């Protein structure tokens, strides 16, 4: 079920139709940085996420920094029998790269999934050509499970592999510690 | 790619669209084959079939019944469609014990992979199975599918126990060799 997460200036809130135009304008202003994503420039990428929420398939979130939209992220691919899910669909405007915002986002969402949803597995995947995203994920301590061939298209249509990672509930203390270590340097 | 229902045929072997009327016989046969189905989640649960039939309405799965001489002998399905690529999974496969090692699996996979790669023009077909299920692993390896890795805490076994998944796939560039190896095992 839907949730709103916050930590200081950062707020993760359910995505609504009213957010779509500002997200698309921001993505297009940041198009260079978003080349590894599928279609961040398309309104229907955001609306399909809102529709997926209706069908219980996704929880799309808008990232606000001091009340300003700076990007998006989402829970998806729920496996209720386990329970397990994915954090995916993440992007931030360039000026937030390196600022610790991703780490705060991942901490809030991962804490929710493990502590509140009692997940046994949270997975994350990224393009094999997207080295900065791989490093961000590796910094979490997520375990690299393998390379999935022909598993995504990049923004300009090119086929790429995906790298798949996960974190188990057993591993959560480890990951929580590493994120909290970053908060405080 | 359009996820439309199809019948696939080879000799006396037919893969036919699964329908509601089939579910009781499937569940009855799975119950008679409990011992061989212990690594799957829910082959003995009618809802596992019903759910795929429902998902087909929305384009998200194509469940199939395996008939040999018009006799139900097991099941398999296409699922996890990725339309942008396009890509899919072959999963939910089981046969009654009496058909293990009798060549039906290779025929079924040839038919499904041919549809996926030649008609749907897929770039990726994936297959996955429990880390505990070594017979399935060896049968997927015999196809030539490439082992991509182990997914932790990713499934439950029939009785409820958490296990890992081994994930494999076949790409469009690998299909020609997969197809030819399968045909090297067939007559004509
Ligand atoms: C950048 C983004 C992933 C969010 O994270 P972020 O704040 O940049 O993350 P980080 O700050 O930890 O930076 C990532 C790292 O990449 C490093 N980096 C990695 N590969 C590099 C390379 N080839 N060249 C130069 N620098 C590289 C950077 O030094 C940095 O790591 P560091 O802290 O060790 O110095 C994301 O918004 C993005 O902009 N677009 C695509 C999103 C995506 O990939 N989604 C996949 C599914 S969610
Ligand atoms: C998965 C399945 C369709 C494979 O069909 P099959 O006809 O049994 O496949 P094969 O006999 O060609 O291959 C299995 C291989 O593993 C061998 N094998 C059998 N038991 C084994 C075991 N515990 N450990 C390792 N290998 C084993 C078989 O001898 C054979 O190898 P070989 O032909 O080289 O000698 C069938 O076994 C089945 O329905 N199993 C129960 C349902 C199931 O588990 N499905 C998994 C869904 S992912």
């Amino acid at each position: 079920l839907p949730i709103t997460l916050q930590r200081g200036a950062l707020r993760l809130e359910p995505m609504v139709e009213a957010d779509v135009p500002e997200l698309v304008e921001l993505a297009d202003a940041n198009r260079e940085v978003l080349q590894y994503m599928s279609a961040p420039q398309r309104p229907d990428w955001y609306r399909q996420a809102i529709a997926d929420q209706r069908e219980g398939r996704a929880l799309p979130l808008v990232v606000r920094l001091g009340n300003r939209i700076v990007g998006t992220t989402r829970f998806l691919d729920f496996m209720p029998a386990l329970p397990a899910c994915e954090i995916g669909g993440t992007w931030l405007e360039q000026s937030q790269h390196g600022m610790g915002l991703n780490a705060s986002m991942k901490y809030l969402m991962l804490r929710h999934a493990f502590d509140s949803w009692q997940m046994v597995r949270v997975q994350l995947k990224t393009a094999a050509s997207n080295l900065r995203s791989q490093r961000a994920i590796e910094k979490l301590g997520a375990v690299r499970e393998g390379v999935l061939r022909n598993h995504r298209r990049l923004a300009g249509g090119r086929l790429d592999d995906s790298v798949l990672y996960s974190i188990t509930d057993h591993e959560w203390p480890q990951v929580k510690a590493a994120l909290e270590a970053g908060f405080s340097g």
